[PDB]
């Protein structure tokens, strides 16, 4: 794994467009983000803990799917025989 915050740092999206993009800029301002702790359940509640992220829960879930896909996926390609 690699600090979800840092992973997100790669998507600073200097020009928000997609749901994940707008979220990235927002998270950048989250100086309190649990950089030293990445857990779906723990962080999930962190979002619901504030209506600010409540209106974009679908984005976080989607982001996670991408995150794990890059880490939990690695060079273990299977479905795509390319």
């Amino acid at each position: 794994m690699k600090s979800f915050y840092h992973y997100l740092l790669k998507y600073r999206h200097p020009k928000p467009k997609d749901s994940i993009s707008e979220f990235a800029n927002q998270a950048y301002e989250d100086h309190s983000f649990p950089k030293t702790s990445t857990d779906y359940h723990e962080i999930s509640s962190y979002l619901e803990l504030n209506a600010d992220y409540l209106h974009t829960m679908a984005t976080f879930d989607e982001a996670w799917d991408q995150y794990e896909s890059e880490v939990h996926g690695r060079l273990e390609h299977h479905h795509h025989h390319h």
